[PDB]
């Protein structure tokens, strides 16, 4: 019971060359903490995802003033270093939980202690290719025209709706998003 206007919505003005599941979201998110650390929705997504599917997550400047700009930074940098993996959590919980997470260096300190040497950090932070991958993510929420986190959007074409899913569970709701970025994958 797939219907246009319930768990997903179409743009208007499709955007071309997108990746194939784009994921947005903020270390500042009280939403996204919740997407990412209580339901875990990347992860059951890209466990429904078709063979070939990618899925691409990339943070956004617009919340949190100049510590939102310094989280996509460090973004950028967790990408350029492939650790996302290590510090999506402390992140997270550093910014929303124990709220430790007040300027560029308490940033760093999660890196840090996430075994991520201070010389690898550093040269990544100021490098132009994590210059560069902070301009892609700005530019791929520029083009949807993103005025809101946590979104998701398939192949350019389809924003996922989460108010229009079960929200009495959780783990029904996990599935129902899932299912439903899987069915928009398959166009």
């Amino acid at each position: 019971q797939y219907e246009d206007g319930k768990q997903y919505t179409t743009l208007e003005k499709p955007v071309a060359g997108a990746p194939q599941v784009l994921e947005f979201f903020s270390f500042f998110c009280p939403h996204c903490y919740q997407f990412e650390e209580v339901l875990h929705i990347s992860d059951n997504v890209k466990k429904k995802l078709p063979e070939g599917v990618k899925m691409t997550k990339y943070h956004v400047n617009f919340m949190g003033g100049d510590l939102g700009k310094d989280l996509t930074q460090a973004w950028a940098v967790a990408m350029a270093l492939g650790v996302e993996d290590k510090v999506t959590v402390p992140l997270f919980e550093g910014v929303q939980k124990t709220q430790t997470i007040r300027s560029a260096s308490d940033i760093r300190d999660v890196f840090i202690n996430a075994g991520i040497k201070g010389e690898e950090y550093d040269a990544a932070w100021n490098s132009f290719v994590v210059k560069s991958l902070v301009a892609q993510q700005e530019k791929a929420a520029a083009d949807v025209q993103l005025r809101g986190v946590p979104a998701m959007f398939v192949n350019g074409k389809y924003q996922l709706n989460p108010q229009g899913m079960d929200t009495s569970n959780m783990d029904v709701f996990v599935q129902q998003y899932a299912d439903t970025v899987k069915y928009l994958s398959e166009k």
